[PDB]
């Protein structure tokens, strides 16, 4: 550091290596510390992020690396890009873009290298808030606006005309319903999400059919249904999609392969306690034909019946044959199969929702600026060079990787200079005068 | 309970406990309660054949009473 | 493993149920042997369907799931 | 939930290894035909279709710096046992 310091203290041109590599490049490739922190310090900062490199992408922008490589430095920059006074200004200008580089490029930056102490850091919080504010909110509005006029007109005619039939008020919600659906089917045009959009689409464009050529009442019922059962649905994901973390939709996956597995297994059950019920209970009525005994057992598990009567009061009277095999398979499927189910299901979940607890914890500002890059990037110029800010003042009223890792560095400087000085050491004795006790 | 208070309603039209929306979704809020006869409400109409929509009803009927719940269950103790 | 003594009252039933095939069986017991065939049957081929994934996870949780059950028959009964 | 993620653990890195276990167990127990028959070398794939091992090498650092020290050491007693000390004895 003082030699760096020392040099730019003095005269010391910066420039190009033909590599493209710049001095401050080369200070932090080499993952060192106290270099980076006395150019953060000194002057003439300007001019050397000024100088850059634009031609070869195997060194990066300055920024990136700087990113990449030495976090704490960063922090210490953005630290200085706070101003106090409580007058608290954001300088900004340390995160911006110089016009393969994406509108937000530092953050995608720092959000692919999961360095979270950045990420949490207060003037990136205020970015992302000020960026969302200024166009990201406009943007989602529309966007819940748009799917909202197909919603309202969807629930206002299922609710006004009596199903089961094939006055100008039904005319407009129609075609407010078409006229949204083929829009939203155009925003798409333009995950689990996006399977689940194209359903209700599809539903809603066989709802708005009858427009054009006669479809079957039936038919048009089922979709009617479907339709509004997963319209709301999605609009619950979207009133999610409202806070910026996201972490239900991360969630979502592991909701949707739970219900997988269980959508089989309870199916397989059924099908297994049915026959076994069937040919353990042909005696009685609510077991004569397997369908019986199927849907029956589905009553069972699906939770109510009368246990009582049914099972219990005729083993007093003697009137049923297989008191220990009908009693063995009562206490496994009411309570040996569902405790363990549930257990299971209760295991796995847990299991996997500690995992998105802590990856979606630091990946929540990951997604938000994916979406802030790609709504940018999908918006027109005009837009963002009119809102675009670079100020803001907020006033109050309105952890042992890198230990080890600096340790490595230590050590290997210091088996450095060790060798060094053995190599001196036998400097010493291959030129000595051994007179006195050769 | 909105939803599926008009999916229940335009699915079990033909019984009276979904005459009127209001009346699905109070009888579906009961559902989601805790107290309701399933048997004869929906499983004894299917065998004479009173009921126009197996599969639907069925699948609604799955996903609320074992589908719902149980996600909704693990999701909650998980965040707790 | 648990696989292997189940398989082993599967089989053992199935033998069971064909057995008159060979010698007169008393209805009851071929009754009730076709009960408990037909359960563990549809239990097995369950675990296989689940085999049928790379992961065999559940197997190696289902000692676990045997071993509650082996406290909860008794604590239950006690209770 | 104790069991559960203990399998959670054990089995998320065991998964791999009752795969192997089952498919060396059916190779064994299968003929040799069928695998010099359909054995390959070749695969193609279209797109479209933490801490252990860090202390354990500041350890090997550490001891080679030891043993280098213990070296130099024992050189600077070199260096006393043959001296010319005149001047100050």
């Amino acid at each position: 550091a003082k030699a760096v310091a020392l040099l730019l203290s003095h005269n010391a041109d910066i420039v190009l290596n033909k590599q493209q590599a710049s001095f401050l490049h080369l200070a932090l490739h080499n993952k060192r510390k106290e270099v980076v922190l006395t150019i953060i310090r000194s002057k003439r900062w300007d001019e050397c992020l000024k100088i850059f490199s634009h031609n070869s992408p195997g060194n990066k922008c300055p920024i990136t690396e700087m990113i990449e490589y030495l976090p704490e430095c960063m922090k210490v920059l953005l630290d200085f890009c706070m101003l106090h006074s409580y007058y608290i200004e954001y300088n900004f200008k340390y995160l911006q873009c110089p016009l393969i580089y994406e509108p937000l490029t530092a953050l995608n930056a720092m959000v692919q290298n999961n360095r979270i102490e950045l990420l949490n850091h207060p003037v990136c919080k205020e970015y992302l808030l000020m960026k969302w504010l200024a166009y990201g909110f406009r943007a989602h509005m529309m966007n819940l606006g748009s799917y909202c006029l197909g919603l309202i007109p969807m629930t206002i005619l299922v609710v006004n005309i009596k199903p089961g039939m094939a006055s100008y008020l039904i005319k407009t919600c129609m075609i407010l319903v078409f006229l949204s659906s083929i829009f939203g089917y155009c925003k798409e045009a333009g995950d689990i999400s996006n399977v689940l959009e194209w359903i209700i689409y599809t539903t809603g464009i066989i709802f708005v059919l009858p427009l054009f050529v006669e479809i079957p009442a039936h038919l048009q019922w089922q979709c009617g249904a479907i339709a509004v059962y997963f319209y709301w649905m999605n609009f619950l994901l979207y009133l999610q999609r409202f806070e910026n973390c996201g972490i239900f939709i991360v969630m979502l996956e592991v909701i949707l392969k739970t219900l997988l597995r269980s959508t089989v297994v309870f199916i397989f059950l059924l099908l297994a306690f049915g026959l076994s019920f069937y040919i353990l209970l042909n005696l009685q009525d609510p077991f004569s034909s397997p369908l019986l005994s199927i849907i029956q057992t589905f009553s069972m598990m699906l939770g109510d019946i009368n246990y009582r009567e049914s099972f219990l009061e005729p083993y007093l009277r003697n009137e049923l044959a297989h008191p220990v095999l009908s009693f063995a398979q009562l206490v496994s499927f009411t309570i040996f199969v569902p405790i363990v189910l549930m257990n299971l299901l209760i295991g796995l979940a847990v299991g996997d929702i500690a995992e998105v607890q802590k990856h979606a914890s630091l990946k929540r500002i990951a997604m938000q600026v994916e979406l802030h890059t790609s709504l940018e990037k999908k918006l027109p110029l005009w837009f963002l060079r009119k809102v675009d800010q670079k100020s803001t003042i907020v006033y109050p009223n309105k952890s042992l990787e890198m230990e080890i890792l600096k340790q490595k560095y230590r050590l290997k400087d210091l088996t450095f200079l060790l060798e060094k000085q053995h190599e001196l050491i036998k400097l010493i004795i291959q030129k000595m005068e051994i007179i006195s006790e050769t």
